């Protein structure tokens, strides 16, 4: 079985890279307003439906070229998925979109053993978002893999509350504080960054984009193997959690400075280090349509020892050298603009490794 | 300034504590096996190099961040040391080697009034140990603090006695009495620990690391202010003053039975209540790879009546609690193996107080 991964840190044999190739700014929506910073709005209600800035797209091309290049210098396997034009609108029974882009394999496939699972996604334009995978995926099927794509949502109107009265993304962190979020729990939803593996046991946090129903159902599907945990956190990110908490080697997670977790003590009674990097130093110019500034703990591991780290931020570079830590530096400048880090490229499909308890 | 203390007992505002994360088992040279039980030599003469056992660091972890919330509880502001991979090999002109870690702030650095003096140690193991906490110290030295590095050793071959006819602690305890070291007086050298502050007096023991010339310089260096006075006890532990004599308040201290002081009249002249805990209660099975079982004595005041003591050293809890002082128990029962209790887990920084002489 070409397809076997625990956690985020055993020696990394195989990985999928994803492709800014044809990406599309998505219409600007409620679910999108409700996951993107105000500076950008009016980005996304003018150029939505059309492609990304062609020129940045080009260099992001290079930046991720190169990047699996060092993946193969490493001594990893790098798949990529299928280039596809996401400017083709569709149109299901209930509402009608264009695509996004197939640059995040971490926001849709997720590898928990020897099982690779599609998530449902809760973007319109993100709805057939794993057509692009979908020749990987067969290929690991067919040499022994397990599959499982989770409910895919109608994505009614249903789904989303309309009205979100968000105007800013203070007023967004004080509704998530009181547990509203854009997406109702009309059915299940979620995006597979929103949960972070440790063997036995898997993190997932509710955002705009998860749901509670969306985590039952992987709570449902992966018992009793997998413990799925609820972890919250202040002013989270609208979606993902990879750069909030990224847990990078057995018992050793990176903590957001600026969006600490409520359930910190059940780490630290468990005997875990908490790391909190040092800021990001990406200049606040540069455009970041999605995501924020915390790309920089977005980082790949390796192994437990070699994590791929952006070449610009030293800073949080030194951290890791102190900690005996080969940093593999990397430059992904312009992809970072589409709202990912090395974490968010890429999807982990065997680490050498076995299902082990680190909670104890 | 952030910075001053100048006895043990003055109500605790601020404390620096250790790490036990990345801890090395240190090579098996000459002083090391001179500051160990015979029982470990061969656990550092095989795992010298390698970190100490992970499963047993973790609980450390998780039990050293308990005492921290109730640091932080009590009043009490804590600061960490940076994280570091101690086993890193390093090569001076003089020796090569692997580090310890920095679990112990009380064997490196001492406060005497608003100045923070970094030992100079006596181990090759230790020689870079002050990397983890220059950060701290800075950060103090910005905000007005005097900060002294006492003169590091070169570590060279001529400072250990390479034959010292070491072979039973009870070898060891006849070579003290004669005054015979595994460190010659070839250069100054000392741990912190080996001195305990009482306001204008301060009592050091020459061990197996802190010899005459550490303690010259340091006499030299506080002169007229301070004065450092030279103590001895019966079988001393052959490193660290603070579970053999404990001043606990003006006047009071703690005098271990089994290592008692050769100027003890000094102190029944100077009217000092001359108390001796009960014998520990851990258990023999449980590794305690540096330090002896009279960890049980080596407890911080967080103030004249408030002693932070070890939960399961019960004996010892009822003997403060007769003697009208409160006790904050606290279980560190694992973090005790790497050579520990709380006086020598922390360092404090700032007491609330004046300088006093208290042997009048």
């Amino acid at each position: 079985c070409p397809v076997s991964s625990y956690n985020e840190w055993d020696p990394l044999e195989e990985v999928i890279v994803g492709r800014a190739e044809n990406a599309c700014v998505p219409p600007f929506t409620i679910e999108v307003k409700a996951n993107t910073y105000e500076k950008y709005w009016p980005f996304y209600q003018k150029q939505g439906g059309h492609y990304f800035p062609k020129d940045h797209l080009k260099k992001a091309v290079a930046e991720i070229e190169e990047m699996c290049n060092i993946l193969k210098t490493e001594g990893v396997t790098v798949r990529r998925p299928d280039p596809i034009d996401w400017s083709l609108k569709y149109k299901t029974p209930d509402f009608e979109s264009t695509g996004l882009y197939s640059a995040m394999p971490r926001d849709i496939l997720i590898v928990v053993g020897n099982e690779i699972i599609e998530a449902p996604m809760a973007w319109r334009s993100r709805f057939f978002e794993y057509r692009a995978y979908r020749s990987i995926i067969k290929d690991y099927f067919h040499r022994g893999a397990k599959w499982t794509t989770a409910p895919k949502p109608t994505m009614a109107d249903e789904l989303y509350n309309q009205d979100y009265p968000i105007h800013s993304v203070e007023d967004r962190h004080k509704l998530a504080a009181q547990g509203k979020f854009v997406t109702t729990e009309f059915e299940p939803c979620f995006d597979a960054a929103d949960f972070i593996r440790a063997g036995r046991d898997i993190f997932a946090q509710r955002s705009q984009v998860t749901n509670y129903l969306g985590i039952e159902w992987m709570r449902r599907h992966l018992a009793p193997d997998y413990r799925v945990h609820i972890i919250s956190f202040k002013d989270p990110n609208p979606m993902h959690i990879d750069a909030t908490f990224n847990i990078i080697g057995p018992g050793i997670v990176l903590s957001n400075p600026d969006r600490p977790c409520h359930q910190i003590d059940l780490f630290k009674k468990a005997g875990w280090t908490i790391i909190t990097p040092p800021t990001p130093i990406i200049p606040d110019d540069h455009p970041l349509w999605m995501s924020s500034k915390w790309l920089s703990m977005n980082v790949l591991m390796l192994d437990e020892k070699r994590v791929m780290v952006d070449a610009n931020e030293v800073p949080i570079q030194k951290m890791f050298e102190k900690l005996g830590i080969t940093t593999i530096k990397v430059n992904i400048r312009n992809a970072n603009s589409l709202g990912g880090g090395f974490h968010c490229w890429t999807c982990d499909v065997r680490r050498r490794g076995t299902l082990q308890s680190y909670l104890d």
